[PDB]
């Protein structure tokens, strides 16, 4: 394994870096807006150095944006599909690539068995080509790593089960700047090459100058290179055909033949049929643009995409484009003069040739580490708005991704009978979650009635998640003896204390001595080592006790149920109590107890107090104190001490006894909108100027205390703040309502004496830590970057971490200081196409966890290193909130079979491996059974304080076991014991079963 802490990549790019150097000058270049006058010898040019060009037909095919799904796929996609089976199958030189397997799969299942096997034609003769084969084009900024993986998977298993083709080139030429998790995980998955088109304008201009356009994109770690991916970032503003044939989209645009007679050039010289009259003027035109476009690159080999947002939708638009690009080929080609083969090509096509013209010795490509936020495609319009719009969605996304998670390791443990229908349910979960992680689904950049579809699905998925994990649970805990089951019945229902939070959801379990005097319930977990949690259940009684299925008595803590009403002031149930206990549960296990009513209060449950600064609670034994407004300090357990000003916000922290009152101050500000020019949108971020603090009047501070869980909760105007602690680093929730302050957005700042200057560090899709520079040569809204998982400072002696339940944008605009959106509600459009504002805000719970840290003891990476890496605190303080314990009530009166554990047997692997994905990769009816599994291996700090795990061996009767890409679609080792993984690496094993 690489050491990748100490060893610094040495690279010829290194981003991080070249944003230092770089000016990023916004001045005026000529034709090409961004860039400079591309000027090439002629002579460079001759018979026996030709210049190659691949003209590579697309259409650009959003997943919803403007329409839904459905609505784009009638009114567009299907039409499209449709021509180019037709246009294809009649013209065998004509080539297509296509990237959304979601609308594929749409289109494929409602053909004919004919059409089936003419588009199977046209697949196997090289003329349809599949790029990346993925579900979506996802989001790079807010997605997780393992949803990337999730819709990648769903789309490759599509075409390889239907299609039997595997791509090995991506096309990413609309999400909104680009990340190096694609790269991983593609490399990882069987990828050679991978097209990237969203960069800030400066970084194309800035590498166009060197021609490192074309690059071996390696992780930030990575000193080997064994992770390196062949990227082609394309060179210009848009993937459009003005902005694809040359640097001059005056002269391209007259090469979009559909721009004749309801579509025009912008720039007022329209496309001219191509005849025997004018092919020679036309030829020379579109060539000297294809050779300047040349020039920024090493080879002679060119890429020409020919295509749009829903293009080859009418046949004709097939027959225009088609016949007046072979005139120009056929003129071009057979004129000795201009030294030029052209042709109708793929993708692979063109990465082909260019990897043929490396070999030879005709070029050699520059290394490259780092990412590409946060992107601007003109002046000042950084596109870091989207970190943040809809943070509803963006919230409902994480609780999706762990649902669906939790629903397929629970259920792979055993085979399911059809009439089950297990396998259903999860595919349509799969499907949700992977259509949201499209680039206008999770970015919350689609029209209100779309993000509403996306909503309801994924509201179905997480139903379908739970009726797999409750049938799961019954299975796995109900003796074999008498299991039995009615694959219809709810056996559980799920309790969730933090989705939705926002709305009474939650069931109240209603005990009494004669009615029911007591419920089993039964936590999950999802993570492969054994994990303490305290779990939380609504219930009647606070004469409630906890057993084990052993009737060994548990510590509990009953607390009252507190909601909120708009002044806002806190109202305290007559009717349900928080019983509170720790759960301990068996790696990727299950473990039962018991809660029991009794007369009065029992031997081993201690009752919280309450305290109004600034209301009866039925049979809670404890009544509600009242006081002035001051400043309170709360510990739990022997975890950290907590100093609150007297508006209910921390202060300082105090790590242990004998060390300082550390100061860290939580502040809600507010960012505006410019009165004049650009406008903030869904996907741009353009406040006038620093943020200003909100106005918190007096507020109502509830402060709860008790053994187990204390808590303080304020009223603030547009967000319910609440600190609770339960004896380590303290949990964050933001109930978020932004209501009708138009054109605002809510940001949460932490301020502290941490000298980290202008470094910050930020997460990419929840997989690595990359080292940020506040730049003051860059407006704010640039200093802005996706925190999908987490952020942090730090000097050399204390580090300050957020890691979030959600992803949102964030910074350190100075030293000692971390901020996060909230939430942005936008009466303006942003003049992306979306046609409106943010006008549609609701509700959202937001769940963080804030963990301050010494560091002086733990070995940091060179200060030349672009990455940093968590602590084991920081890291089990993330895996609390993406993948906590599942909570189970059982539905009915009595329980026969009931076991205690499941998984007390599997072993508990070190603290920095996770089992990503566990999945059942074959139905019933199948002679050999199979399990995939994503192990991934994380880096944590070492600061000077578990069995093996063989994933091949966690079912038994293992016939078979290898090393599969994480798709699980190509086998790259035959081993029957699957070897440890190396720190930051992610392997796939395939286990099979007789
Ligand atoms: O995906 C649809 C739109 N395409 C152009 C950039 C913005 C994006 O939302
Ligand atoms: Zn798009």
């Amino acid at each position: 394994c690489q050491d990748v802490v100490q060893d610094v990549p040495n690279v010829d790019v290194q981003m991080l870096e070249l944003y230092d150097r770089m000016s990023f000058k916004d001045i005026d270049g000529g034709v090409w807006k961004q860039g400079w006058n591309i000027k090439y010898d002629p002579l460079k040019y001759n018979a026996h150095h030709k210049l190659k060009v691949f003209v590579v037909p697309h259409s650009h095919n959003d997943p919803g944006w403007i329409q839904t799904f459905e609505e784009y796929y009638q009114h567009d996609t299907k039409h499209i599909l449709s021509n180019a089976l037709r246009h294809l199958h009649d013209n065998p030189e004509m080539k297509f690539i296509w990237a959304e397997i979601s609308y594929f799969a749409r289109f494929y299942h409602d053909l004919g068995e004919n059409k089936k096997l003419q588009m199977k034609s046209i697949v196997k003769n090289g003329q349809l080509e599949f790029v990346t084969g993925g579900w979506v084009m996802p989001d790079e900024a807010n997605s997780h790593w393992r949803n990337v993986l999730l819709q990648l998977t769903e789309g490759q298993t599509w075409l390889k089960q239907f299609m039997n083709v595997t791509p090995t080139a991506s096309w990413a030429i609309d999400p909104f700047g680009h990340s190096p998790t694609m790269p991983y995980i593609l490399q990882k998955s069987g990828f050679k090459n991978m097209l990237i088109q969203r960069t800030h304008y400066s970084v194309k201009k800035e590498l166009a100058q060197q021609r490192q356009l074309e690059f071996l994109w390696r992780q930030i770690w990575d000193n080997k290179g064994d992770t390196a991916l062949f990227t082609h970032m394309m060179p210009f503003y848009s993937y459009d055909i003005p902005h694809t044939c040359g640097p001059d989209p005056k002269v391209c645009c007259q090469f979009d033949f559909k721009r004749m007679g309801g579509l025009s050039c912008p720039w007022k010289v329209p496309p001219r049929t191509i005849s025997d009259q004018n092919v020679a003027a036309r030829s020379d035109l579109l060539v000297d643009q294809w050779k300047k476009k040349a020039e920024l690159y090493r080879t002679n080999v060119l890429l020409i995409p020919l295509g749009d947002d829903f293009r080859f939708k009418q046949n004709t638009e097939w027959d225009v484009q088609r016949v007046n690009y072979e005139r120009l080929f056929e003129h071009i080609n057979s004129q000795a003069h201009f030294n030029v083969q052209a042709q109708f090509g793929t993708l692979q096509e063109y990465f082909d040739a260019v990897h043929q013209a490396e070999r030879a010795g005709q070029a050699e490509f520059p290394t490259l580490s780092g990412d590409f936020f946060t992107y601007a495609d003109r002046s000042d319009n950084y596109w870091s708005g989207y970190y943040t719009s809809r943070p509803y969605h963006k919230r409902m996304d994480r609780v999706l991704m762990h649902y669906v998670r939790a629903a397929e390791m629970l259920s792979a443990w055993h085979s399911w009978d059809g009439m089950a229908r297990i396998e259903e349910r999860l595919e349509q979960a799969r499907r949700e979650l992977s259509l949201f992680q499209h680039h206008d689904g999770i970015t919350g950049t689609a029209k209100t009635h779309v993000v509403v579809d996306y909503e309801q699905r994924m509201q179905e998925a997480l139903k379908a998640c739970q009726m797999v994990m409750q049938q799961s649970v019954y299975r796995l805990l109900t003796k074999p003896s008498i299991y039995s089951p009615d694959f219809s019945f709810s056996y559980f229902t799920l309790d969730d204390s933090r989705w939705p939070g926002v709305e009474d959801s939650r069931t109240t379990i209603i005990l009494g001595e004669d009615i029911l005097p007591s419920k089993h319930v039964v936590m999950h977990n999802t993570l492969p080592h054994w994990r303490e949690q305290l779990v939380d259940f609504y219930v009647s009684s606070p004469f409630v006790s906890v057993t084990d299925l052993a009737n060994n008595p548990v510590e509990a803590q009953v607390s009252p149920v507190w909601s909120w009403h708009h002044t806002i002031h806190p109202q305290g149930s007559t009717t349900k109590y928080r019983i509170i206990f720790k759960a301990r549960v068996p790696p990727m296990g299950l473990a039962t107890y018991v809660l029991t009513i009794s007369d009065s209060k029992p031997e081993h449950t201690s009752y919280a107090s309450n305290l109004l600064l600034r209301l009866p609670l039925g049979q809670y034994p404890e009544d509600v104190k009242f006081g002035d407004p001051r400043e309170i300090s709360l510990r739990v357990g022997n975890g950290p001490t907590l100093a609150f000003s007297e508006q209910g916000l921390l202060k300082s922290i105090q790590l242990t006894q004998d060390s300082p009152h550390v100061p860290v101050h939580f502040k809600f500000l507010k960012y505006g909108v410019r009165s004049h020019g650009d406008r903030s949108g869904a996907y741009l971020f353009l406040p006038n100027g620093p943020a200003s603090p909100v106005e918190l009047g007096q507020p109502v501070v509830l402060v709860t205390k008790g053994k187990l869980e204390s808590s303080v909760s304020v009223g603030l105007p547009s967000v319910v703040h609440q600190t609770i602690m339960r004896g380590g680093a303290p949990e964050i929730r933001n109930l978020v309502d932004i209501g009708s302050l138009d054109n605002t957005e809510i940001v949460m700042r932490l301020e502290t004496h941490i000298d980290s200057g202008d470094i910050f560090y930020t997460d990419l899709n929840g997989l690595q830590f990359i080292k940020r520079r506040r730049l003051d040569k860059l407006p704010l809204q640039a200093n802005y970057y996706p925190i999908p998982s987490g952020m942090f400072i730090e000097d050399a002696n204390t580090r300050l971490t957020l890691l979030t339940g959600q992803p949102l944008g964030g910074s350190s605009l100075a030293s000692g200081e971390l901020e996060i959106m909230q939430d942005r509600r936008l009466a303006s459009d942003d003049e992306r196409g979306l046609g409106q504002g943010v006008l549609d805000n609701k509700p959202v719970l937001h769940i963080y966890r804030l963990v301050l840290e010494k560091v002086n003891n733990c070995v940091r990476p060179s200060e030349l290193h672009p990455a940093g890496y968590l602590t084991s605190a920081a890291h089990k303080a993330s895996q609390s909130l993406l993948d906590p314990l599942d909570k189970f009530i059982f539905a009915e009166n009595e329980w026969i079979g009931a076991q205690g554990q499941f998984g007390g047997d599997h072993p508990s692997a070190r603290e920095d491996l996770d089992v990503s994905v566990m999945r059942r990769l074959t139905k019933s009816s199948a002679k050999t059974q199979r399990v995939g599994y994503v192990l991934h291996r994380t880096n944590l700090m070492q600061c000077g304080t578990t069995q093996k795990l063989d994933v091949c061996h966690l079912l038994p009767n293992v016939a078979r076991c290898e090393r599969t890409t994480l798709t699980f679609l190509q086998n790259l080792e035959h081993l029957m014991v699957a070897p440890e993984v190396c720190p930051m690496e992610t392997a796939a094993y395939v286990s099979s079963h007789s």
